[PDB]
C-alpha cells in the first residue's frame, strides 16, 4: 500500500588500489565509500519524505516540494553516474588501449579515427566550466555518438540517451593526486578506460 | 568519410485543431511549425559546425566549443521532448480518461490511486519555477515512476531514463489561450493525455 | 524581535498603453498586474516561512531549505528585474533615440559607435537560449560596460554589478503581440528605451 | 579606438600560511596562485576575443557568442568572488570572534542573536548541492541581510546586491585538508572570518 523502492549501494568492481598509478587508492576509497555512498543515502532519505507526502503523513506546509524534487535529481544522478563510472574503468592491464567492435567502427565513421575522437573528447572535457562530467551518448534516432559536458550531476543531459563513455570531473575525482591539474588527470584516465564495458553498452541499443 | 547524421522534422499525429477546446489550433500551429521546427533547424546548423570542427575545416580560434555543445543540448532536447509531447496527447475523444494496463497498476501501488497521482503530479507541475516541463520517468533500477520538473529543455533530467508522461510548461504552450493562467492549462491538459501512448512507452522497458 | 522586512509592489511609471504600438497594453497589463505582482507575493510568502524557521516556529523536518532559498532568488530577482525594466522604458516620444552623456561616451570608446553597440547587443539578446533577460552592467573595477544574457531571473548575473540597460526576454513579454517572433520584439523595444534612466544609473557609480 | 580593459590579479592580503591551522598553506597556495590566477587569465583571454568580435577582426562564423558570454560570467565571477573571499578572512588572531557595529545590530534584529545566525548560515551552507558559495547580501531595498547559496560561480546571485560575508564551497577550498568533510571545514572557517572587513562593506551601503 503506497510504497516506493529505495536504491542500493553497489559494490566496487575491483580493489580500491586497482587503478593505480593513474588514480590513487586514496581517491577511490573516499570517492566510493564517501561520495557515492552519500548520494545513495541522500536519495533514499528524500524518497522517504516524498513517500510520506504522497501518503499524506507529511501535510502541506511541512515541506517545500522544489527542495525535495531538485534534491532527488542531484542525488539520484550522483548515484547512477558513479555506478556507470566504476564499471567504465578497468585495472591498468584490462583497461586502456583502443576500442573495438561496433564502437570502433562508429568512431571511425564519425570522427575519422580514434586519435581525432580522443582529441575532440579531451578538448570538450577541458572546456567544462567547473565541476561535472563529460559523456558520450549514443543517439538511436540519428545514430550519432554525441559528446556532451554535464554540469553538476544533472544539467545538460539529453533525455533518454544511454551513456557509452564517461569521465567524472568533480574536483574530488582527482584533487588529492593531481590538485588543480585537471588536464593531467584526463590524460591519465585514458589508460584505465574499459572499452569492453563501453562496447557492451552500445550493443545494447544497436538496431533496437 | 567523417559525417554526422542530421535530425528530421516529424509530422504532427493529428490536425492542428484536434486538441480543441483544451488547446487552441492557434497555439498548436505556431508551437509545431514555429518552435519545434526551429529546434530541428538549430540543432542541424550546430551539427554542421561540429562536423566542420571535427574534420578540421573549422580551425581552433574560429569557434567556442561551449557555445556549440550547450547549444546542442538546448536544441536537441527541444526537438526530442516536443516529439514525445505530440504523441503523448490525443484528440478529445481518444485522449483523456484514466490509465490502464501496467501503468495504472504501478500508479496504484506507488500513489495509492490515479486521483492522488493526479494531485501530486499537478502540485509538482505548478511548483516549476519558470519555463520547462514536468515529466514522469520510469526507473528500471528501482522500478519507481519518478516525477521531475525539468528547467528549460535540458536541466534536471535523470540520465538514461525513458519518458512515460510529459507536459510542456514553456509559456508558448498556453499563453495565447490561457495567458498567465498556467494552472488552468494544466487542468485542461489532463483531458487530452494519450494514455495508450504512455502505456506503450512503459511496456517497452518492463522486465527488460 | 526577530523580523524581516517584506517587499512592496511598485507603481507603473506610466499608463499601461503608454508603450503602444511597440508593446500592446494587453501585454503590459498582465505583465505588470499579473507576473510582477506575483513575484512580490511569492517572495513575501517565502520570507514568512524563512522568518518562522529562524524564530523556531517552523521546526526541522517541516521544511526543505533548498526549496525556500532557491524560491527566493527566483522571486526576488523576478521582482527587482521587472522594477528596473519598467523604469528603463519610456513612452514613444520620451523614450527611444540615442544615448547621451557619459553613457554615450563609454559606448563609443568600447564599441566604436552606438550602431555597433546596438548590433552586438541585439546579437547577444538573440543568442539567449530560452527565457531570460539580456543586461548591460557597468563594471566599476575594469570600467567596462559588460553585456550578459541572463537565464531565467537568476542565472549568469555578475555579482554586485549595477544594471544600466535591460530587456525582458521571457515569452510573456512579447508573445500576445509578436508570438514566436522574438527578434521583431527586440527591434521594437529599441524605440521605447529610456536613455535618461540609463544615464542616471551610470552616473550613480561613476568615479565612486 | 575600440578597447576594453582587462582584469588584474590582486595580491593576497597575508602570507599563504596565515590562516593555519584552519586552512593549510598548501590549500591557500594553489587556491590563490592556481585557481584565482586562472580565472583572471581566462577572463582576459575571452575579453580579447570579444574585443576582436566588436572590432570586426573576428568575423561571423568564427565564434560562438554563447561560449564567450557564458565563459565570461564563469571567469569574471570566479575572480571577483575570490577577491572578496581573501579580504573577508583574517589571520587567526585578527579574524574570528563576533561581529560588531551596525552588522552585529542587524544580525540581532533579524536573527535574534549571533548564535542563531551562525546556526542558520551554517545550515544553509551545508544544504548547497555540489560546488559553489554561500553568501550574505545586504538588500538596500528591504534592509534585509539575505542569505543565499550560489551554485558554481554564477548561479543564484541576486542582481546588484553587495556581498557582506562569503564562504567558498568548491571542493578545492578544503579537500586537501578536510577531504569530503565539508561540514568540518565550515566550522573551522568561522575562526578566520574578518568581521572588520564585513562591517566595512556594510557601512558602504547604509543609508545610501
Ligand atoms: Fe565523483
Ligand atoms: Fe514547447
Ligand atoms: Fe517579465
Ligand atoms: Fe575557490
Amino acid at each position: 500500500v503506497i510504497q516506493l523502492k529505495r536504491y542500493e549501494f553497489p559494490q566496487l568492481p575491483y580493489k580500491v588500489d586497482a587503478l593505480e598509478p593513474y588514480i590513487s587508492k586514496d581517491i577511490i576509497d573516499v570517492h566510493y565509500n564517501g561520495h557515492h555512498k552519500g548520494y545513495v543515502n541522500g536519495a533514499n532519505s528524500l524518497l522517504d519524505r516524498l513517500e510520506k507526502l504522497i501518503k499524506g503523513d507529511l501535510p502541506q506546509g511541512q515541506y517545500d516540494l522544489q527542495g525535495i524534487l531538485r534534491g532527488l535529481t542531484f542525488n539520484i544522478n550522483g548515484h547512477k553516474l558513479h555506478a556507470i563510472y566504476w564499471n567504465n574503468m578497468a585495472p591498468a592491464g584490462k583497461g586502456g588501449g583502443k576500442p573495438g567492435g561496433a564502437l570502433a567502427d562508429l568512431i571511425d565513421k564519425q570522427y575519422g579515427s580514434f586519435d581525432r575522437f580522443k582529441q575532440v573528447f579531451s578538448e570538450s572535457a577541458n572546456s567544462l566550466p567547473g565541476s561535472g562530467w563529460t559523456v558520450l551518448y549514443y543517439d538511436n534516432e540519428s545514430g550519432n555518438l554525441q559528446i556532451m559536458t554535464v554540469e553538476n550531476h544533472f544539467m545538460n543531459h539529453i533525455a533518454e540517451l544511454p551513456v557509452i563513455l564517461i569521465v567524472d570531473e568533480f574536483e574530488h575525482a582527482y584533487y588529492l593526486q593531481y590538485k588543480n591539474k585537471r588536464g593531467d588527470y584526463l590524460n591519465a584516465w585514458w589508460n584505465v578506460v574499459n572499452w569492453d564495458d563501453a562496447e557492451k553498452r552500445l550493443q545494447k541499443y544497436l538496431n533496437k
